[PDB]
């Protein structure tokens, strides 16, 4: 009954492909101190290769966050300690707005 | 050192959400009897910041993934894809570290 939520990630403008890399991996090791989170996950985009072709913009990298219940998400979304993190994620890994997920069975 | 494939993934034209959500299952109860391919998850997306659902293909190296393509059984998977997946846009993911 995890809620997970996703995010598609554009490198910020001014910054090489290695300073992003280094700012994602900072932004996964800086996330094992928020509260309420239960894991979090980031990887690059390595490549972007017979059903009809999807047309969306450049991306990066992907974050995704999961979390064990509303109470825990609660707690996330008041933490101070999530807030900064947030600052980082949006100015260093272009964090925007996440797809909410759900899972396909019942 | 496990490759990692996700893919966005749009409905049919005219596919109801009931008929998408109980093909993405099906498409993942298929995924278990699949040669090379490790594990696969397949998720709808409740809320956007149109994409209906996000899937994920683990193989655990290359051989795997070389027996994946190689195999007919796979490619009868992927017939059942266009069964519910009107549009796809695939990516490569690799650690950050
Ligand atoms: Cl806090």
């Amino acid at each position: 009954g995890m809620i997970r939520l996703l995010y598609l990630l554009v490198k910020p403008a001014g910054m090489s492909d290695e300073t992003f890399r280094a700012e994602c991996l900072r932004h996964y090791e800086m996330s094992h101190d928020v509260p309420g989170l239960h894991k979090y996950e980031v990887r690059l985009v390595a490549e972007q290769p017979h059903v009809p072709f999807f047309d969306i913009g450049h991306v990066d990298a992907i974050g995704e966050c999961w979390f064990k219940d509303d109470a825990a998400y609660a707690t996330y979304m008041a933490s101070d300690i999530r807030k900064a993190w947030f600052e980082h994620g949006k100015t260093f890994i272009g964090q925007l707005k996440p797809f909410r997920t759900a899972p396909v069975a019942g």
